[PDB]
């Protein structure tokens, strides 16, 4: 009745941040591995292809805000109950999980089906191109149930410890989209909406692996069944306090890149939307160890907070802070001093003022791990809310609100818009660290 996650949760908070984030790290770098390989595939298909791509990807990525959102409160629902060795509640957590993946998925599916024609007409889309969007984003729609299933799924693993499923479950299901990308494309001729079909595909065997550990040979550590299910308005509650405001978050940084886009266009028109959209791109590859080491960060310290064990939540939360901080040095380092080369190598025009950016907008990242962990650790203890405002302040007041000042009442233009994102994110995470700081004093209070 105990399983290798659930005794790196019980154990020393240091060693089950170390494991669950370098799993997650790795989970992450094969998805952006994909996503980096399926840009390049598409891209050699021509502008129609690109614009169809295009038109569906806010609604993509607010599907993906949804799942994970879901996928994080389930996490920290589960984290909770086994550190308060309260294993039916562990057990109905996540029954009530699966029944949520459903109910959001499907609703998902029937709402957008007959909604995306008008909504790709009225993005400006006309004739050919609309169509051409519907086919691609009917087939990812269809799949919308699976995406939630699989991130409710990796969340059940992640609430449980079990960081070598979340991991591998990630890894099949990236690495096989990885395959299938340039058959469906290319080899089988099926153009961009290939590349639909492919994802579609690579969703579905991933949830195949998961239903199997699930519900065949039921070797988690929870028990899932609907002999044992009672609707609990408090578990229900208790998920969507982290899951609701998680997806926001999201929303918040679309939101905010929507206006840091619009600034960039005010300071350089399509030449400084290029270098931003390239530099930001390149700045965000630095984030993925970030977002690693939140997710261990939320599962640790759950736990650590179902225990009642103070000293333990705050070592794990600056554990975690110190080894991304040291990541985040090197990172910052490697491509200050490498920039010229990182931009030759992700550009094949812009150059100069790539290498400018680069040069600048990453400094950024080194403060990042103070406020993403705080952010992760309100998730852990179930305070989604919090993670929220400090969310929306770092991209809409800070970020957002800096980068308007340096371009409206300075003659810096462009590079304006970089100093202006990093002043931002610094402060908030100033902030963001001093907020976590006195949240956890209080629970030594409590
Ligand atoms: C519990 C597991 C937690 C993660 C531990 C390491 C897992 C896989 C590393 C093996 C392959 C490493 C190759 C890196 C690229
Ligand atoms: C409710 C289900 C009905 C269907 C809803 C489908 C999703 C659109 C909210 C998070 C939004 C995230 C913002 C999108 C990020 C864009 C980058
Ligand atoms: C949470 C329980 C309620 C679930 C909600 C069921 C949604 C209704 C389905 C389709 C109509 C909406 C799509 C209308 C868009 C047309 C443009
Ligand atoms: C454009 C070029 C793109 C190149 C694309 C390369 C794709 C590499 C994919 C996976 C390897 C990454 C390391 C994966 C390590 C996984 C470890 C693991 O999952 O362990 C399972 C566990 O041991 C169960 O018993
Ligand atoms: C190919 C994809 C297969 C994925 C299928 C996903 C089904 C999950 C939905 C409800 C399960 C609700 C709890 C089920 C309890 C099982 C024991 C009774
Ligand atoms: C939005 C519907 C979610 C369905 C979740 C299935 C389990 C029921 C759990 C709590 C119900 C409490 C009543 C809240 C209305
Ligand atoms: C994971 C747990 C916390 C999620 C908080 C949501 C924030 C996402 C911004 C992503 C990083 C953006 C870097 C520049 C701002």
């Amino acid at each position: 009745k105990t399983t290798k996650g659930v005794q790196l949760l019980r154990g020393d908070p240091k060693k089950a941040i170390v494991r669950l984030s370098i799993a997650m790290m790795i989970g992450m770098s094969v998805q952006t591995l994909y996503n980096l390989a399926d840009g390049i595939w598409v891209s050699g298909l021509g502008p129609e292809s690109l614009a169809a791509v295009g038109l569906f990807f806010p609604v993509f990525m607010g599907i993906i805000a949804l799942a994970a959102g879901l996928g994080v409160g389930t996490s920290s629902a589960i984290a909770r109950r086994i550190g308060a060795r309260d294993k039916e509640g562990a057990d109905n957590v996540a029954v009530h999980s699966l029944i949520l993946s459903l109910i959001l998925g499907v609703t998902i599916t029937i709402t957008m089906l007959p909604a995306i024609d008008s909504l790709f007409r009225s993005m400006g889309a006309k004739g050919e191109a609309v169509e051409l969007a519907i086919e691609y984003a009917r087939v990812l729609l269809a799949g919308a149930f699976i995406i939630v299933f699989n991130n409710v799924g990796n969340g059940i693993l992640r609430g449980e410890g079990d960081a070598n499923r979340a991991m591998l479950a990630m890894v099949l299901g990236s690495g096989l989209n990885i395959v299938l990308d340039p058959i469906f494309i290319y080899t089988l001729g099926f153009g961009v909406v290939g590349a639909a079909y492919a994802t579609l595909l690579s969703m579905v065997v991933t949830s195949l692996f998961i239903a199997y550990w699930l519900f065949v040979k039921r070797d988690t550590y929870v028990d899932i069944t609907l002999r044992d299910f009672s609707p609990s308005r408090e578990i229900l509650k208790d998920i969507l306090r982290v899951g609701l405001p998680s997806s926001l978050s999201q929303l918040s940084m679309s939101i905010a890149m929507f206006f840091l886009n619009s600034v960039a266009i005010t300071a350089g028109g399509e030449n400084g939307v290029a270098v931003f959209t390239s530099a930001w791109r390149i700045t965000m590859l630095g984030i993925v160890p970030i977002l690693g080491m939140a997710a261990a960060t939320t599962s640790v310290t759950g736990a650590a907070y179902g225990e009642r064990n103070v000293e333990k939540l705050e070592t794990a939360y600056l554990y975690a802070i110190k080894i991304a901080f040291m990541i985040e040095l090197a990172v910052v380092a490697f491509i200050m001093l490498f920039a010229p080369q990182v931009a030759y190598l992700f550009t094949y025009v812009i150059k100069g003022d790539l290498i400018s950016a680069l040069r600048t907008l990453p400094v950024f990242l080194v403060l990042t791990p103070f406020g993403m962990m705080t952010s992760a650790m309100f998730q852990g203890i179930g305070e989604g809310e919090k993670s929220l405002i400090l969310t929306i302040f770092r991209t809409l007041v800070m970020q957002v609100g800096f980068a308007y000042i340096f371009v409206h009442y300075t003659t810096l233009g462009l590079r304006g818009v970089w100093i202006g994102i990093v002043i931002g994110n610094m402060v908030a995470a100033i902030v963001g660290f001093l907020w976590g700081r006195m949240r956890i004093s209080a629970l030594k209070k409590t």
